[PDB]
């Protein structure tokens, strides 16, 4: 009763903390609670955080971090001690590879019994330090403010990364007295650095000298929210670029400059390379030989100089912010006539290029048979998707062929197994994608090994009334299909497998396609749909990718 | 074709680390292929391996322990570079906090890329190794004979706990001469060790001293395959003792000198314990008050001597084997007489704490009414057990009224959460048993949150011809259901879920009971299908357990 | 003064962890002081504890193990936040590779500075736990007896090692209610256990086949204190044996069954090895091939069950104590006849290669030419060590040639660079003996190279009043000395040093010997003088040892 006399002058560890989330633009918080998180996921409620619970903490730690790049700021991965934390390593690991932020705030048995064998005592900090930009235990309530504004700015300054924070069971329910709690300052936007005149001018002096010029343009640049430069940058240049596979939709698909259907002679026969915020790692073939030219050029733009000049050297090194640095590219353009002639050898060796690869898959995209082959599946999904969709992509043969055959338009529009290889992000950045971005359609398209290792989120959808469309295809196993069986074949899976009644377990709307014929009218349902929804599509075993010169790993 | 000239001097890492495992005496390898461990899998079933390809690595880290318990010696987890060793951190944790072995073998990215950001670089021997009794990389194939045989002697020798081994792909995939292979010796059974004579003996003129003396028979002895020991230790003493939750069966629980019934009032009342194999840790309430006597005197039967006195000292420590020091205590005692007396003020006590606990729960086992209580779900449950069934429980109340409801009569047949209470072991768990013992029924009764955590490998079991038989208590959320909601609390899950729609995916049949009328029949077709089978029970939201002194955590 | 009232209810964090080191039997700590452990250092005299301020926290760190190793129970070394525990991990590394027991106590920066950049914020725990059985942080004042008595027990039992408790600024001087602290138990003994009746038999069943049996006597005998078993053990049954560098003593060095003086023959030719406390590490050449017959059969005697069968496949495991298996072994021999006979070619085999090697050393050890070689200068030290004396060897040639040269006659008398082969062990081993054991002379015999490495540790020494003996073996570099516009080499140091000189900087006595006949003269006024001393001698700069069949690295 709002009568009777109420203490008010203390506040415990659990409400110091979803007040310090919120204050710092944490707005979203996946998790799985139970000892001895249960409070701070409530607190965070009452401050108006969305907290979404999941079914494994290794999809909630995956989810937590598409939050953060969808968004732009750390959003929260909350589980309980001991194995809660074990299994959002997971997420911690992906965060690290992809230079992506996170908050993992894990429960902690109390302190008090530590040396004890309590129950999920565990050495959590050292545990997830490795895989952490900042990770540290709250030792008092009364720091909770500190600690926050500490871990989010680590994770989100500099280049991002995964923080992490212990908090104890007593630390949680523990009181201080409200007037004694020493402020924070919020964390604003990351800082922002420029490169020297001299290499802004180099820069340019070395683009007007190459014969082949080649931008790569990756998701750095996406993540520093440098698409509107990017995209006047590359027309004021009328440069050739390259999208890399979360980079997409920085500069729309559609652009007549992409080589994307002539990667590999873009690659091989560059004279120059131009790297927006994309690294000469494995995703590129790591700027070298058998993949480039023993003698590329490169300027390379990223946020860390220890990575400058990686695998290969760097003519000009362009060391700070994506959309600062292009900012002073066109700058200087102003008051130059260069711009990459309209017709040159590399334009019609790339155009010829792109012709043979769309010869090349023409026949695949039409052909109706059944049981359908990748590009005809993906025809039909293809136009299915609205412009302003997120798209999920997770597979092998399903996630690299999705990636040619679905154009996004808009950058951070795709989500899929990243600098990591990961199968297990799947449903996790569905999930996510559907919690900030409410007012957008969510697509996932996974292979049938992919949907497993997270489908069970398929209720955490349903329960949230987030209406993801999941679409699987399914070839009966890793990869490739496998003739039924002697043991079953390692990578087999189950080809008859009707994963599309997962969905009406929870209340969503289930699709099973084997022909052709079905496709089309089992998506327009499930799109439609209003609510979460499987559509399961039982494609050809031996199904398989564009041939290539070079396998894709090599 | 066997006419044509085949060379045959060369051998590959994969197929030596094979014939290494068969050799070691590894029968099961769970696990998800892909690069580099493709090989390995293969490899492993040319052998007579036993490969299971499951749907997460979390639940193939846990299927690997399970079986090793079972089995008595090192069981296979085999993974994939970068997430796939992150992913089954889960099980390295679990297997040493639980003192179970287990061999986890991560493919790792050739070494001549180590530096370049290649495909899933990866620290893995550093992440695995603070949840490791021993890890280490595999540099050349021609040491994988030695290494495989020192990390099953290190995983199974001494206390247990897990091993790592780490295999690039270009050991994997490196070649060398069948002749130059140096040989490993096979590893045997774990030594055994025995205590001096003089604490033998001390033992036992301690138990003769006490006045209200309790032994207590943990996993440890299950471990140790003592129950033919214990069992003639407890007929000839005629102790009363107190099984632990993974202890059960190791004397039969129905003994009528079982004080499981009057859990609480024993530990708080024993003048001296008895610690057989098992630890005060949580799980024992750390042999400390307010659930023992501040006096309790402690007889402590552990291999670790470090463990000797944790929380409690221990008047006298007997450091060796259980099976070992079992037998010479029972060969002690041929030569004294005395025995537990058949009539004393302890013995009553005890029977009247059980007869009141029986009362206690007998009106909620009677009750009929729907939506049903737990212990009216297990009355029909408990009633159709084998006596030979290997039972998974996992879950809060439905695991821990599952571990009073549900006796077991032989050692090493309850699978549960653990020492690290952790969600997501039970359908991994249950794969491991039913690949293991597939002459026995394997059941898994899980709450509604539990399964969520690993529900997918349903379709393992069913791809295996695994007749697992799922049993699913939901009350729509953890630990408790909620009502409808605003927005929803943290720990609600969907009370209306129809969770058996997922085995009728894969070929299994699902039941669905929400009338205490309907669950004798469904349960009676779920154990009669030939194949796995979910039994989804919609059970009473408040549904709780027995009111108790002391909460189970403190 | 005691008129006046004073509170005396509270004691703070130094004063409890003082209490709690006396508790549980630590008598020597050896430190460097500074923040925040002074307060640390004169709680600990106040109840008694020998401190011992030293020059570098390396030499504090070594000292500590050496006399964990001399008393039987942990002592401790204690140093300052940040860069003190830096310093000291050294000596967590030597006493894990040689399973010794030692407590590191670092001090750390305050809890309520974290994350702010305090004075000497460091992550102690985790830098300190790979080198560690057993490291924790002691969070609260009152957890300090519990967590002392918790360090100590895991250092001292089981295989011993190191291990570090973290002492924060606010928790040394923090103070709670003396009556509310909770008392600890006192760790005892380390628990000893046997083998089975069966091995127990089958190893002297073994034995008794033999051809050509050695057992080899290491360094664990002489942790285990069993040293009566083991002779009488070797008197019984008359087999030749062979001490490791740190288990002679053992077996007095002069006993006729010694094969020392033809080590390379006894392991090539022995078809029966039995280790007692010794591993098939680098020191015995693994237990195999170019140094062992392939086929040598192994009875093998360690605490450890995972060191039994490393390298060589153990015939017959012993697996527990060293006293306690080998009295097991001396009763089991009661029962029986057998007994290695006096005249076999195998001893005669033995006694020609001593002969042989006795007859190559004979011109060396006689020869005074000078400048000396190595053998000349031990003729002269050997003749003057005391039967009571702990030997000190450190360096290359002069360590190796002086562990053949110095016979020791008790066991644990000979400290030297160990299993780690750590240069800088010296003056803290000297330091660590002379104040364990003040009635017993102490004599370091060291390299030139060896003696920089903690050669100010004799002001310590001085300061405490430790007659402490050194002896210098100047040969002008490291392993050999070299001639005097090209640089120096990597190896050269200074031939014509004067290193006695720095003993006349803190008061005690130098001596300089370059001739054979002032050796015996400076030796002798060294041993007389009531004070620590230097004697430097210049030796040739191209002496070295007696040629060998086998590196002593390979
Ligand atoms: C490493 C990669 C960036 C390498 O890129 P590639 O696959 O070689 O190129 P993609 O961009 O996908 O293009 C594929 C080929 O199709 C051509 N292409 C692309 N778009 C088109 C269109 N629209 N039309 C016609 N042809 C096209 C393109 O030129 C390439 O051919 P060519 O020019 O002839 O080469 C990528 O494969 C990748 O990100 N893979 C993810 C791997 C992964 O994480 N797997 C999960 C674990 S698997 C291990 O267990
Ligand atoms: C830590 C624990 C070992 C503590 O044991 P308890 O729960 O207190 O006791 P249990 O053996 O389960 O018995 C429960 C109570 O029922 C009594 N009891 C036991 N058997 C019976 C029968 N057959 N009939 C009637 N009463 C019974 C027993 O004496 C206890 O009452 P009293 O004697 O009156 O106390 C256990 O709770 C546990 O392992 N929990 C796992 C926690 C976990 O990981 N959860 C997932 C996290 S949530
Ligand atoms: C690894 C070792 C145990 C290997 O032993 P060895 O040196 O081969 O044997 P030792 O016992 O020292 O004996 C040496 C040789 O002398 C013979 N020998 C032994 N005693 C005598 C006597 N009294 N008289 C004559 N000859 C003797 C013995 O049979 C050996 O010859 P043969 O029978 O003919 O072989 C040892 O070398 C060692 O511990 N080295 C430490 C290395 C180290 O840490 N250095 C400091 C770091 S170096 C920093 O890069
Ligand atoms: C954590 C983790 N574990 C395993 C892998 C290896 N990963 C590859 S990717 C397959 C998907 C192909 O199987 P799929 O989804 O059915 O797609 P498709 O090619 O058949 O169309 C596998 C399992 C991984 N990268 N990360
Ligand atoms: C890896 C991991 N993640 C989360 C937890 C917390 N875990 C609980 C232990 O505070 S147990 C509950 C299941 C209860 O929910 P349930 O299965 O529906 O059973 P029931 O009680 O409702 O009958 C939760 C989720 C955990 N231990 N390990
Ligand atoms: C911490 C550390 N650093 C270096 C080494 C290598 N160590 C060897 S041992 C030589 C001493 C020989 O030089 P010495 O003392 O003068 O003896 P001597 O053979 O010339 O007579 C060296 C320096 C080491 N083992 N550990
Ligand atoms: N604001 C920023 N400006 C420029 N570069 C950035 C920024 N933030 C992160 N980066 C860099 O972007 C790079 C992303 O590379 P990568 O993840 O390999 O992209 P992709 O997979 O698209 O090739 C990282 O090297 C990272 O340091
Ligand atoms: N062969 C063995 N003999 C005796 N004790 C063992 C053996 N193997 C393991 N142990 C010990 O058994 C104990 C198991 O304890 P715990 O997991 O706490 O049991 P519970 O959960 O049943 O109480 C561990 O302390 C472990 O060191
Ligand atoms: N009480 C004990 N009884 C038997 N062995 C022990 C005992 N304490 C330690 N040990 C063992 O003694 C061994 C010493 O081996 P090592 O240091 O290689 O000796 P050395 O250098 O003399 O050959 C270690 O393997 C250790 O486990
Ligand atoms: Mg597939
Ligand atoms: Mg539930
Ligand atoms: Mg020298």
């Amino acid at each position: 009763s709002n009568a009777m006399a109420k203490s008010e002058g203390k506040v415990n560890g659990a409400t110091l903390m979803a007040r310090a989330l919120q204050q710092q633009g944490v707005q979203y918080m996946f998790g799985i609670v139970g000892f001895p998180v249960i409070p701070i996921a409530i607190a965070a409620q009452r401050e108006g955080i969305t907290y979404i619970g999941m079914r494994n903490e290794q999809s909630a730690s995956y989810a937590a971090q598409a939050a953060s790049y969808l968004t732009g700021r750390p959003q929260a991965c909350l589980v309980v001690s001991g194995p809660g934390v074990v299994h959002a390593l997971a997420g911690l690991a992906n965060a690290q590879v992809n230079c992506w932020p996170m908050l993992l705030i894990g429960g902690a048995s109390a302190i008090e019994q530590n040396g004890m064998g309590a129950f999920q005592e565990e050495r959590q900090v050292l545990l997830a330090s490795p895989l952490c930009k900042y990770a540290h235990q709250v030792e008092r309530p009364e720091r909770i403010p500190y600690y926050v504004e500490q871990a989010v700015r680590s994770a989100l300054f500099g280049r991002p990364g995964a923080a992490y924070l212990d908090m104890p069971d007593d630390v949680i329910l523990g009181e201080v007295e409200e007037a004694a709690v020493r402020p924070a300052a919020t964390v604003g936007e990351p800082p922002r650095s420029l490169a020297p005149q001299e290499n802004i001018e180099a820069a340019l002096d070395a683009l007007q000298s190459a014969k082949r010029p080649l931008v790569i343009v990756g998701k750095g640049m996406a993540w520093s929210r440098a698409e509107n430069e990017v995209r006047q940058f590359i027309e004021r240049t009328r440069l050739p670029f390259l999208a890399t596979p979360m980079g997409k939709g920085v500069m729309p698909d559609d652009h007549p400059l992409s080589v994307g259907g002539a990667r590999s002679h873009a690659l091989q026969e560059a004279d120059l390379v131009f790297l927006l915020g994309a690294r000469f790692n494995w995703i590129l073939h790591f700027g070298l030989p058998p993949r480039y030219s023993k003698d590329v050029r490169v300027i390379q733009l990223d946020l860390s100089a220890e990575e400058i000049g990686n695998n290969r050297q760097a003519e000009v090194a362009l060391v700070g912010d994506g959309k600062a640095i292009v900012g002073q590219l066109n700058q200087a353009l102003s008051s130059r006539q260069w711009f990459y002639p309209a017709e040159t050898p590399w334009r019609e060796a790339i155009a010829a290029k792109i012709a043979g690869n769309q010869a090349a898959v023409a026949p695949m995209i039409a052909d109706n048979t059944s049981p359908m082959n990748y590009y005809r599946v993906y025809r039909d999904i293809a136009a299915r998707l609205p412009r302003n969709a997120i798209i999920v992509g997770e597979g092998a043969n399903t996630m690299d062929i999705g990636r040619t055959q679905m154009p996004n338009f808009e950058p951070r529009s795709r989500l899929d197994a990243g600098s990591y290889g990961t199968m297990g992000i799947g449903l996790g950045f569905a999930v996510a994608a559907a919690a900030v971005h409410p007012g957008r359609p969510v697509i996932a398209v996974q292979g049938d090994s992919a949907f497993g290792f997270s489908g069970m989120e398929f209720e955490t959808a349903a329960r949230y009334g987030m209406p993801i469309k999941v679409i699987i295809l399914n070839n009966g196993g890793i990869g490739m299909g496998s003739p039924a069986p002697q043991p079953g074949m390692p990578h087999a899976l189950s080809h008859d497998a009707r994963y599309e009644r997962i969905a009406e377990a929870f209340g969503g709307a289930g699709f099973y396609v084997t022909d052709s014929a079905e496709l089309g009218p089992a998506l327009d349902a499930a799109m439609a749909f209003k609510g979460p929804a499987i559509v399961n599509i039982k494609i050809a075993a031996t199904a398989d990718r564009k041939p290539q010169q070079f396998n894709w790993h090599g």
